[PDB]
């Protein structure tokens, strides 16, 4: 079934319940996921109204872009030309600059396919917005099916050569409560390398590092507490994880990562080359989620995209989008319950 | 009473009814008015859903900007610097450029003051959008009260020196049917001069002309057909009216214009220096409004703002907005019944 309701500030809340009684909900404010629940328990972090997101934290669950991550000095080169983007974190451009696409009300259309329901969000980024060449016509289709598969499909077309590499910022917390650390979840990640950060500014350091056999090797399922208790300088730098991981094998068919807690597990599939993991290293912030004060490590992201830092490390990939080319991306979050 | 419902594509429809039973409706898509009715009759032009606006014509009843009108070559000078803006009409920048503010979903909050209800819509124009320096935090408050006054209050603050001069693009049609021309309406307008257009491109000629005692002189009420039937060069150029008129006396207190049909009148008040008037010179386009094929001259706007062309005619004003300065503008459309005797035929 489908239910639409006023989410505040002129935004809508779109809730989908599949045949298995699983409920997932989204909002047009930032083409974002707000909740995902099973048997009354929330699997992800989210607020109860549009206002909360604009006052507390606008990233959770949102479509971020046009470029996800930090861009050193807000500098990108396009067709040999240097372009300066909006700088919203010191000199860096973080998640597309200030008042980016996650803060806008997107238009949308719901398509009921029976076993599957689709919500297609659209937004036009004008040419010059936050320094990005355009216009860029973008759409993010969030879908949910009777197999408990939540899929995200991106599409974009630009009138001019530009850059584009968005992502989904959902934070998972199988504890169903923000006051509870995810240190108890087990994680499996099919990546043998990672991208270290230069320092507290969080820009990339410049190199690619092999993590095989270190506290960050999750090639074999392990509890996050390990990583959390690690003394690797990289973990110590950010007090948790806040880094890009390079997937070993590319393709939408492989389970790239898996987050597990008890009988409940979430598998991640993507056509993207990397997964950026952030473990809500907020310390004492205490953001309130559903009346619960969030704890340091009270959530984990799986941002699928091209790794940030390509500006300095070309081997990472190329985020350019040529005029007239159609950009496409697909990321899947699959829910599973042990019998 | 206040009522809300989905209006299409994710937008909302905000419907207000005052103590006199007069209803008015707005949409967050473009901080726009959709309808205004008296006793079941549409006073303005509008559609029945958001999609229609996007597919037929996105201007009607919309908030337009950041700069309303045409800027020759998209060129503006800002604090000694030349800036080129998005060019969406040949080399011209028309109504802020492509996919501008009128096409966005603005966030909004309603405030019930009893005798007055305010609908404040908000939107941020990011720095560099369509070429405009910013970022610009804008808000448009549409309010309707027990005295049948529909007021539009604009507010804006920029992080950077930029340009700002928006307007409201409502179209009136007292016939309550798009298929009927407004030539049967009577118009009073307190303006002695106008701004001629260079040509078909519609950029300003460069001069300001006195129109006293011509077919465009409406200081004393006259039927609109007098203008429509005119063969003055400017009228023939655009097949109707499509020009800025300079107010003679400035101030929000003065009734600058009055549109009448039988027992109904719309009065226009504003704190702006001009009124840009467009009489839907669409010819045979026939856009459908509530299943009625719109006719040539099937509507009329009263776009209060600083006159377009200031780039070429500095006398018109200055639309610059200094960083940190708070911009404000207020326009009021008031409904009256039996204000005067208007009984004519065509
Ligand atoms: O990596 C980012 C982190 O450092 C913080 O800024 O929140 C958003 C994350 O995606
Ligand atoms: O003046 C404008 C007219 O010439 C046309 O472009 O439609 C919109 C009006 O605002
Ligand atoms: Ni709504």
């Amino acid at each position: 079934s489908i239910k639409i309701r006023d989410f505040g500030l002129g935004s809508d809340l779109i809730s989908l319940t599949n045949k298995a009684g699983v409920t997932i909900s989204f909002t047009n404010l930032g083409a974002r996921i707000v909740d995902w629940q099973k048997d009354g328990k929330h699997l992800i972090l989210g607020f109860d109204s549009a206002k909360e997101y604009l006052e507390k934290d606008a990233y959770p669950g949102a479509t971020v872009g046009p470029t996800a991550g930090r861009i050193k000095d807000g500098l990108v080169k396009i067709s040999g030309k240097d372009y300066i983007l909006n700088q919203n974190e010191g000199p860096q451009t973080l998640h597309g600059g200030e008042e980016s696409i996650h803060t806008k009300l997107w238009t949308y259309e719901v398509t009921d396919l029976g076993a599957e329901v689709q919500v297609k969000f659209s937004l036009v980024s004008n040419d010059g917005t936050n320094g990005y060449p355009g216009k860029i016509e973008m759409s993010v289709t969030h879908s949910f099916d009777d197999d408990n598969k939540w899929k995200i499909h991106y599409e974009a077309i630009s009138d001019k050569d530009t850059v584009f590499n968005p992502t989904g910022h959902v934070y998972f917390n199988l504890n169903g409560d923000a006051s509870e650390s995810v240190e108890n979840h087990g994680l499996r990640l099919a990546a043998s390398r990672f991208v270290p950060l230069k320092d507290q500014t969080e820009i990339v350091r410049g190199d690619i590092v092999d993590i095989k056999n270190t506290d960050l090797d999750f090639r074999q399922e392990k509890q996050l507490s390990n990583a959390f208790n690690s003394n690797m300088e990289q973990v110590q730098l950010v007090k948790g994880i806040d880094h890009p991981f390079l997937l070993d094998q590319l393709g939408l068919d492989k389970e790239q990562a898996r987050l597990t807690l008890d009988d409940t597990s979430i598998s991640v599939f993507t056509d993207q080359p990397s997964i950026v993991i952030f473990t809500a290293n907020f310390g004492d912030l205490g953001t309130l989620y559903h009346e619960k004060k969030q704890v340091h490590h009270g959530g984990i992201t799986f941002e699928c995209q091209v790794s940030p830092g390509s500006e300095q490390i070309p081997e990472l990939g190329d985020i350019s989008l040529k005029a007239g080319e159609k950009y496409q991306a697909t990321t899947i979050y699959s829910l599973h319950t042990k019998l």
